[PDB]
């Protein structure tokens, strides 16, 4: 008996934002004005802002392999 | 007996934004003006803001491989 | 018998924000006039930021292996 | 003779106000006007109050255990 | 002889205002107007009033086991 | 003879206002105006108050154990 499989594969994952381009964004113009506002609860405000947010709780990985040989 | 399989395979995933291009994104004019507005509850505002955002929970991989020889 | 199994896989994970190009990004204009606003509670505000923030909670590997010879 | 019988057993009360949620109660508004009223006996009110009031006569624990071996 | 009886029993009263959900209660208007009224005997008024109140002389628990071996 | 009972047993009350959410309670406008009101006996009034109050005459615990072994 001659047991020799060969296993060359790959498992890939790509995910997310991968190679983009971004050729001079934001090259306009923003203006706000704002006189007398109220607020009573909570303000998330982005202006003209151009941030670059990763979250990567995920892209974790499992190889698992198992040998017998019993005679 | 000869037992000599030969896996050459490939298994990809290619997910969210890729090799797209953006180019000079937001060259215009935003021009905002608000006087006096109440808010009783929550804000959220965007203004001209061309953020790049990513998350990824997932592209997680698992491989498993079992083998046995039993005689 | 001869067992001889070879294993030259690759599994791989690329996750978040891979080989992007931001080509003077945030060239523009931003202006922001605030008179006489009221903030009762949280307030969070970002003019013409332009940050990187990376989160990886994420990216973990676990290889398990295991080989038995009985006889 | 072998007695070793088992009590793992849960005896529970959950009594009155438990686990609720009261989110923004009393948001609103209130506008009483009285002018020239006459009251001759007691006078009880509440305007716009939102108190908690808790009386707890109840909720007390009795274990009785008894054990004789005779012989 | 053996004697080894198991008791994982749970015996539970639930009883009252239990995991309710009161979202934004009262957020309208109340207006009472009231001029000239003349009132006897006595009054008990609640306006827009929102409270929580809990009595509770119930919930008590009681326990009783008794043990014997004669020989 | 071997006399080996076992008791890990619980007996528990949760009686009157336990473990709830009370998120911005009276955030809203009370008004009152009372001009030229006549009151010929006993007042108790609350406007906009939010008080807690507890009372706990019960809630009280008696565990009762007896052994005899009579030979």
């Amino acid at each position: 008996i001659v047991y020799k499989p060969v296993d060359l594969s790959k498992v890939t994952s790509k995910c997310g934002s991968l190679g983009n381009i971004h050729h001079k964004p934001g090259g306009g113009q923003v203006e706000v004005k704002s006189e007398k506002l109220d607020f009573k609860d909570r303000v998330q405000s982005k202006i003209g802002s151009l941030d670059n947010i990763t979250h990567v709780p995920g892209g974790g990985n499992k190889k698992i392999e198992t040998h017998k040989l019993t005679f």
